[PDB]
């Protein structure tokens, strides 16, 4: 090409026919439910499935620049049943190293219906979104999953801290150890019903602009973080919008005798269903987002870091957080053993579509995939 003729065949016609998605009209933001919630993945086991909200899928797909065309589905042609879904959100990352700026976009909540698999519909997906991206002049993009495309920046693998262990072993998700005890392992998780450090609450709007400096401070030590503008750092910390309390994302900030903010940490909730069980149906769950600390040239930086995600654990329990979920990225490996962080089972594997660039830390010792103690990693960006 170009060519005066194709030279490979042309397309045969399909049973299925490409949809944007208008989560603006609850009644397809309710099809794009009903589509996750039964074809989604899970806990490999077979018996977990996400809980997501209406306020969920606002607060994570409509981050300020969000466009709709970004929003692809696939339909049956002849019921107009929705099969197939893929996402693209606006997110403006950097490297520190080369120091380069690169306004891409994250493709997250790849979706086909689980009786449409092994039909090469995925890979389409792909080409298709980012057809649509590339058409913006957006070249890069961001995205986790399995091992399938080659070159990944780096792995990062879970990691779980119970907060109430023995909901969890009732579900059959965490393991008596050898010889041990329920109501033994119940107190060895046991924490504090109130935030050890002083100065801490919430944070509101007014702190933004303070808390993005602290953060562009703290991730100099990393290789690719993310960039935000102060609309885009208040969605994706407050929601919605503050006038409001977000029910999806927390966010607190700690300051000193002084008035100054010295750290900062997030998290996000995003609960399971346990299905077949008589008790309960329904498993808290947070996932870690971002923080910092001031205290990262300080000597006692490891000491606060651990203290600090330790409070943020005694507030998950304000909103009935049974599990505290993290990956191995970030600074997350100096809190990660003294915080009773559990090692999980399950492996994640950053990409970086359409450049080039040298192989980050994920956290984890390449060799057994096993956590390594303190270790700053390269990865210091979160995506749902
Ligand atoms: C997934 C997940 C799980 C579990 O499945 C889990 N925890 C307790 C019991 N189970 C079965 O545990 C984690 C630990 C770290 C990071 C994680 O995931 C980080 C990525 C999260 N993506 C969530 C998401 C958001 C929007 C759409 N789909 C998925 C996870």
């Amino acid at each position: 090409t170009p060519e005066d003729v194709p030279n490979d065949p042309l397309p045969l016609i399909s049973d299925f026919e490409w949809s944007t998605l208008d989560i603006d009209d609850n009644l397809q933001l309710d099809e794009l439910y009903k589509l996750l919630y039964d074809n989604y993945v899970e806990d490999i086991d077979a018996t977990f499935r996400f809980k997501y909200s209406h306020e969920f899928f606002q607060w994570a797909l409509k981050p300020p620049g969000w466009r709709k065309d970004w929003h692809v589905g696939v339909r049956v042609k002849s019921t107009g049943k929705l099969v197939a879904f893929i996402a693209a959100t606006p997110v403006t990352f950097k490297l520190n190293k080369s120091n380069k700026v690169i306004d891409s976009v994250e493709i997250n909540f790849l979706c086909i219906h689980k009786k449409l698999r092994n039909k090469r519909l995925a890979p389409v997906l792909i080409k298709e979104i980012t057809r649509r991206v590339n058409k913006q002049n957006i070249w890069q993009a961001l995205y986790t999953g399995g091992s399938i495309l080659p070159t990944p920046l780096t792995t990062c693998r879970y990691q779980h801290r119970p907060i109430n262990w023995s909901k969890l072993h009732d579900v059959g998700f965490s393991h008596l150890p050898p010889n041990q005890t329920k109501s033994s392992m119940v107190a060895s998780y046991t924490l504090p019903n109130n935030p050890k450090l002083k100065g801490l609450r919430p944070m509101t709007g007014k702190d933004v602009s303070t808390v993005l400096s602290l953060l562009y401070k703290y991730q100099e030590r990393f290789d690719i973080v993310q960039l935000f503008t102060e609309e885009e750092f208040k969605h994706w910390m407050l929601g919605h919008d503050e006038n409001s309390d977000s029910n999806v994302v927390k966010s607190y900030v700690v300051e000193d005798e002084n008035g100054i903010i010295t750290d900062y940490f997030s998290y996000y909730l995003l609960p399971f269903t346990v299905l077949d069980n008589a008790q309960h149906d329904e498993l808290g769950i947070a996932y870690l987002f971002y923080y910092a600390s001031d205290s990262f040239e300080k000597p006692n930086y490891k000491k606060r870091l651990n203290e600090l995600i330790t409070d943020a654990l005694i507030t998950s329990k304000k909103f009935g957080v049974d599990v505290f979920n993290c990956l191995t990225c970030q600074d997350n490996t100096y809190f990660l053993k003294d915080c009773k962080f559990g090692s999980g089972d399950g492996f994640l594997n950053y990409y970086l579509f359409n450049y080039r660039t040298f192989p980050m830390d994920g956290g984890i010792d390449k060799k057994t995939k096993e956590v390594v103690e303190d270790q700053t990693s390269g990865i210091g960006v979160v995506l749902l």
